[PDB]
Parts: structure tokens; C-alpha cells; sequence
């Protein structure tokens, strides 16, 4: 097979031994599925609690041959321009510490208990919101910390490549992009990147209530299948 395993509420020792230490991805069930965000966060709730706040928005075109420009707008404007009406471009309220900006929302989540297995402080855990329409796509990339990616709204297709396959992923030569792959995962140029086709991977569709553990430096690729809202915990 090649799917990420799903475990229900495993023990801290079981998670530590079989996944954190060796660096193996896993989906945790029955952990975040009773967080209040799982029943409260609708577009209506998000507009009520956050609608008038300014948020950074990444905007790019469906044509992949562009950069994402970074702008500012109110959550109300974001929802109106990029979620409800057919938009020319895709907009993504991505990698934002919304819960520091709006503590009222921090009541609706928690920090997974498994984070305490790390060697860092809880006051150093980065919490980011990923709120966007169907069709947002990350590059294939790796991050310098452990990650819990919690799906709240919608589904996301995720592809994972171990740091050991890095050679077949053709990272960019620039220093600023050495953590990012040059390959388009879902339509690769196998004439320019032939080693990509035989690089093994894990994949999953992450659904609401589920938590994907992305080991530090594990390459991950993310595409939103629906109107989606995710919360990531970056920790060490
Ligand atoms: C700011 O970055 C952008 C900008 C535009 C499009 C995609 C991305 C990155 N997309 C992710 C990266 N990393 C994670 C993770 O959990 O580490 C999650 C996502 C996710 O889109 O859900
Ligand atoms: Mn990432």
C-alpha cells in the first residue's frame, strides 16, 4: 500500500516510539474531533468573530506560471472576493497566526498533548491558520519543525515524500528556495525531472476532525478539495 496509517488516540509512548522518533507520518483520529472548532467554524461564524479584521492574503492565478502576490484585506473582503463569487484569481489566507490576532478563536482549539514530547517550549509553538477555497495548492516542500496539521473544514489531498528521497525531488538551487521542490507533483515534467516518477510516497485525503503528523523535514504537498480551513502546529 501507500496510504498514511490512521490511529485512534494512540498513547504518548506509542506515538513517540513508532512515529515521532523514527520520523514516520501518521493520521491521528479521535484527538481533535471534539474540539469546539469542529462544530462552530462556519463561514458565518468566521465573519462574525473575525470579519472586520485585516488579514494577509496570498493571491495567484490558476495558471501555475506565476508568483503569489501578498496583499491585505478584511476577512469579510477575503470571503467575498475569493470564496463565494467565481474569482479570476485564487486567494488564500495562508500561514497566518490568526489565533494570536484573534484570541477569541483560540478558545476553539487546543495544543495536541503529543507536542509535549518535543524539546521546545509550549510558548514557542507556532499556530497558523490555512483558510481558503477549493483549489489552493502548495509547492512540494519541507519545514524545519514537526507539524500537526488539523483539518477543520473541507478535505485536503496531501502527498508526502521522505527526506531520503530528496534527490528525486529536485530542490531549487537558490538558498531561499532550497526547501522547495521544482516539480509539479500532480503533473510532473518527467523529461526534465525523470527521477521523480520512481520516488515512493505516502498520500491521503485529510478530512475534518483528523490530524496529520508531518515529521520534521518531511516533504509535503497539499491541495484543497473543498472550501477548507486547517490549523497547523509547528513545534520541536
Ligand atoms: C504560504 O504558503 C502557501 C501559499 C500559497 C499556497 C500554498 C501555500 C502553502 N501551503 C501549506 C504549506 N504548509 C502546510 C503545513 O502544514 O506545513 C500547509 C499548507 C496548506 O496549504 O494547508
Ligand atoms: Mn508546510
Amino acid at each position: 500500500q501507500s496510504t498514511v496509517p490512521r490511529l485512534h488516540r494512540p498513547s504518548l509512548q506509542h506515538f513517540r516510539e513508532q512515529f515521532l522518533v523514527p520520523g514516520r507520518p501518521v493520521i491521528l483520529k479521535g484527538v481533535a474531533d471534539h474540539w469546539p472548532c469542529m462544530q462552530k467554524w462556519s463561514l458565518e461564524y468566521i465573519q462574525e468573530i473575525a470579519g472586520c479584521r485585516t488579514v494577509p492574503v496570498e493571491v495567484g492565478s490558476r495558471y501555475t506560471d506565476e508568483e503569489w502576490s501578498q496583499t491585505l484585506m478584511t476577512v469579510n473582503e477575503f470571503i467575498s472576493k475569493y470564496i463565494v463569487n467565481e474569482p479570476r484569481d485564487v486567494g488564500y489566507l495562508a500561514q497566518h497566526q490568526l489565533f494570536d490576532q484573534i484570541p477569541e478563536l483560540k478558545q476553539d482549539i487546543s495544543i495536541p498533548d503529543y507536542c509535549s514530547l518535543g524539546d521546545g517550549e509550549e510558548e514557542e509553538i507556532t499556530i497558523n491558520a490555512w483558510f481558503g477555497p477549493q483549489g489552493t495548492i502548495s509547492p512540494l516542500h519541507q519545514d524545519p519543525q514537526q507539524n500537526f496539521l488539523v483539518q477543520v473544514m473541507g478535505r485536503k489531498y496531501i502527498r508526502l515524500y521522505s527526506p531520503q528521497e530528496s534527490g528525486a525531488l529536485y530542490p531549487h538551487d537558490t538558498h531561499l528556495l532550497h526547501n522547495t521542490s521544482q516539480v509539479d507533483v500532480e503533473n510532473p515534467d518527467l523529461e526534465k525531472f525523470p527521477k521523480f516518477a520512481k520516488a515512493p510516497f505516502l498520500s491521503c485525503i485529510l478530512s475534518p476532525g483528523e490530524i496529520l503528523f508531518i515529521p520534521v523535514k518531511y516533504w509535503h504537498y497539499v491541495r484543497a478539495l473543498d472550501l477548507s480551513f486547517s490549523v497547523s502546529f509547528w513545534w520541536s
